[PDB]
DNA sequence: CCAGCGTGCAGC
DNA sequence: GCTGCGCGCTGG
């Protein structure tokens, strides 16, 4: 599966293959606008390029990388949590570990496996882009 | 000036 | 279903 580039421009089109980096993209879009989020996102992920390095982060080194986003210490430490259950739980859908929801989990499901007619999504952008799919279909 | 909003989510 | 978290950003 390889979710095609859409004129919407989703930060996901680009991590799909990645699904630890995309799901970050997802926690750094949570109710934070992708102009301020995106930057910072290219910033933590040279500092914590895997999960393996962010499940041993400490969260007031992410937290000073997400103060200017907002929601820094509740994210820098759903980032550790989120890194640490990536690598030990045996998930199948992203919604199993702690700090995704349904709008990650709907991210993955579009982006990460071949399941985007399956999902039905409730944030904006991704709304966008998954009823662009349903159009240019065929 | 100052309220509303951003590709939410966990926990109660 | 409600609430806390939260900044910087934009606009009457």
């Amino acid at each position: 599966w390889t979710p095609p580039r859409s004129p919407f421009n989703l930060v996901q089109e680009t991590l799909f293959h990645d699904p630890w980096k995309l799901l970050i993209a997802t926690i750094f879009l949570n109710r934070t606008s992708g102009k301020m989020a995106i930057p910072v996102l290219w910033k933590f992920l040279e500092k914590y390029p895997s999960a393996e390095v962010a499940r041993t982060a400490d969260w007031r080194d992410v937290s000073e990388l997400l103060k200017p986003l907002g929601l820094y210490d509740l994210r820098a430490k759903t980032i550790v949590k989120f890194s640490d259950e990536y690598l030990t739980k045996q998930w199948k859908y992203p919604i199993e570990l702690h700090g995704i929801g349904k709008y990650g989990n709907d991210s993955y499901r579009i982006f990460c496996v071949n399941e985007w007619k399956q999902v039905h999504p409730e944030a904006h952008k991704l709304n966008k882009y998954h009823d662009w799919l349903w159009e240019n279909h065929e």
